[PDB]
């Protein structure tokens, strides 16, 4: 039913930062998740982080202390900091919805690439 839309993808320099931000067609209720996987090249798709009831977060550890989650709940969007960048964080990111109603159904967006260069 409702679209997410990843923007913001692209290529960085390792120690770098970068923001990614994933906006919704249609309403997300405050209590529903919003969250970002990544998929990094030969390994499956991973969780990153995750966001609720505007404040309430949870990370991986593989990125905690380096990568922070925000949202909008007026505008249905949810965002990702990232900074002290890491090469292993070369990946496609996606932006997913998880309902809390039943917590059986997850919407994902359509992935935005993030490259992180080690040349200097
Ligand atoms: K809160
Ligand atoms: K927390
Ligand atoms: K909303
Ligand atoms: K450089």
């Amino acid at each position: 039913q409702v679209q997410l839309q990843e923007s913001g993808g692209g290529l960085v320099q390792a120690g770098g930062s970068l923001r990614l931000s994933c906006a919704a067609s249609g309403y997300i209720s405050d209590a529903y998740y919003m969250g970002w996987y990544r998929q990094a090249p030969g390994k499956e798709r991973e969780f990153v982080a995750t966001i609720t009831h505007g404040t309430n977060t949870y990370y991986a550890d593989s990125v905690k202390g380096r990568f922070t989650i925000s949202r909008d709940n007026a505008k249905n969007t949810v965002y990702l900091q990232m900074n002290s960048l890491k090469p292993e964080d070369t990946a496609v990111y996606y932006c997913a919805v998880l309902e809390t109603r039943s917590y059986s159904f997850r919407y994902w967006g359509q992935g935005t690439q993030v490259t992180v260069s080690s040349l200097e």
